[PDB]
DNA sequence: TATAACTTCGTATAG
DNA sequence: ATATGCTATACGAAGTTAT
DNA sequence: ATAACTTCGTATAGC
DNA sequence: ATATGCTATACGAAGTTAT
């Protein structure tokens, strides 16, 4: 009991060994978990096979999907192997379950699901459609669809754009000194150019928003109802409103969402990654080049993106076609 | 106890099972952890986790790197471990404030840099410049660089080449032999070849230095201030030395050195392999040859060596701007 | 003799 | 090569503020 | 009121 | 990405020795 009292306080003590994204994830499963018990009558501290068991099933009753069960699990299992305790893991019970449940899911037809592609031919139409509005909101937006698009950064990342980073390169095309790494072994920061066109509809937006009047300025801000921009050097775009650019504009186009429970019906932060990904592999772009786009050191989400792609049958399709 | 000194003096007596070098900061870290501790008015062994929690946050604050910082922390493990006694890094306390502090100093930018590269051009231009010297030394230079940019050996694995281990191709190509490296203890060996234009500016050298006189010679040795070469069969050229050659070659190019005191503003001994490695990725050359090529097994390392390679492709800005 | 060209060595940091 | 597991995106919805 | 966000909570993708 | 475990390089300072 003290040896417990102890682990927790180390915890809060270098609570910055992880991000709050990561801590929020990890209360979430602990509130999950006491409702679950108190409701069912275990005790939830310290978790025992049987009940965790019991509530992994339950979870898959939920409907949850496998990686989100196994996030259940995972944190409840920091919790009992960072205090003095055991993790509910190196039970048979909870291992016995997870692994039924993972093929029960698998068998039921559970796929892993990505980002609606946000194409060239998208973004031509879409530019297209807006390309003369004067509606502030509006050349926001493009612009936004634009680097998001050209450049494949993730929205965190888009919000966290600063005016003094957007340097002026060959052509007079923009540049944006960028950070897309977090790891010790890693490259600190990159350049991100944008054609000729892009930089004009960012060109535009500054112009009509102002953000430049700081360079410490982000370059995206909000824009009221009243169709005026609200630079700021210490407030960001959220990357839920950048999220809602994505949505807005699939409406745009295509009028309601889809109806339905299901994710991806509509464009989000991720669909010009899978977009730009798919028209560099169409357009015969070295694959490592495409790599470099993203800041993948690796071709497994890249494969992923382009899947379907006809320039990826493989093998058998090209021998059975000579 | 008497067994953790027993362990001690097993692992004392049989010290040639580790590298030299690992003693080295073995011994270094201790000095360094026992400073501390006898600054604080505590016992530096066995290490109690909270007393090497302030440590490490101690070296943090210091401004050391987290490689830096990482090793310290290492070293008590391996010790403690060695010692039949629990490692720091067993405790929530250390393994917490580690990531803690890996974290934050990434999160600030901090990134584990690499050797500045020395590619093909520079040593076509080096080339081009020493080529025309009758000095011993600079024939020495050129064919060390030569050498190391041919091979990519690590400057302990050059300095450990004996006039025995060279061999020849019917080409008429030298082909140097290689027993142990950083990453290998083997009786297997491989062959390292060397250009025509290589093997040249390598045979220039025997001749002109005479260490073909006893094949149980290091090819390399150092070469008096008169121009006499030096050879021997017990003493090597230090990395020391060869290092110097790098930074000297690059004074040579572009003068002395920045005044930042920062690391890796001349060549370095590590400089050849990262830019012969860039080189080859850049000549579309396969993982496995590369691979080879440096003596990995693993493809994470190349990725790692070629980590710097990351930068504007214009991959996208063609792809927009038609 | 002065000194080029090392070598040794310790703290720091990459592979 | 696979996990594992920290961290980011997803997205409906509640809270907030200036038109 | 309500556009246009922001802040939440928690599912699930991306390293 | 990541945590071992550990082996190597980076580089200024100071000591060495045939010229």
């Amino acid at each position: 009991s003290d040896e417990v009292r102890k682990n927790l306080m180390d915890m809060f003590r270098d609570r910055q060994a992880f991000s709050e994204h990561t801590w929020k994830m990890l209360l979430s499963v602990c509130r999950s978990w006491a409702a679950w018990c108190k409701l069912n009558n275990r005790k939830w501290f310290p978790a025992e096979p049987e009940d965790v068991r019991d509530y992994l099933l339950y979870l898959q009753a939920r409907g949850l999907a496998v990686k989100t069960i196994q996030q259940h699990l995972g944190q409840l299992n920091m919790l009992h192997r960072r205090s003095g305790l055991p993790r509910p893991s190196d039970s048979n019970a909870v291992s016995l379950v997870m692994r039924r449940i993972r093929k029960e899911n698998v068998d039921a037809g559970e796929r892993a699901k990505q980002a609606l592609a946000f194409e060239r031919t998208d973004f031509d139409q879409v530019r297209s459609l807006m390309e003369n509005s004067d509606r502030c909101q509006d050349i926001r937006n493009l612009a936004f669809l634009g680097i998001a698009y050209n450049t494949l950064l993730r929205i965190a990342e888009i919000a966290r754009i600063r005016v003094k980073d957007i340097s002026r390169t060959d052509g007079g095309r923009m540049l944006i000194h960028i950070g897309r790494t977090k790891t010790l072994v890693s490259t600190a920061g990159v350049e991100k150019a944008l054609s000729l066109g892009v930089t004009k509809l960012v060109e535009r937006w500054i112009s009509v928003s102002g953000v430049a009047d700081d360079p410490n300025n982000y370059l995206f801000c909000r824009v009221r109802k009243n169709g005026v921009a609200a630079p700021s050097a210490t407030s960001q775009l959220s990357t839920r409103a950048l999220e809602g650019i994505f949505e807005a504009t699939h409406r745009l186009i295509y009028g309601a969402k889809d109806d339905s429970g299901q994710r991806y019906l509509a464009w989000s932060g991720h669909s010009a990654r899978v977009g730009a990904a798919r028209d560099m592999a169409r357009a015969g772009v070295s694959i490592p080049e495409i790599m470099q786009a993203g800041g993948w050191t690796n071709v497994n989400i890249v494969m992923n993106y382009i899947r379907n792609l006809d320039s990826e049958t493989g093998a058998m399709v090209r021998l059975l076609e000579d």
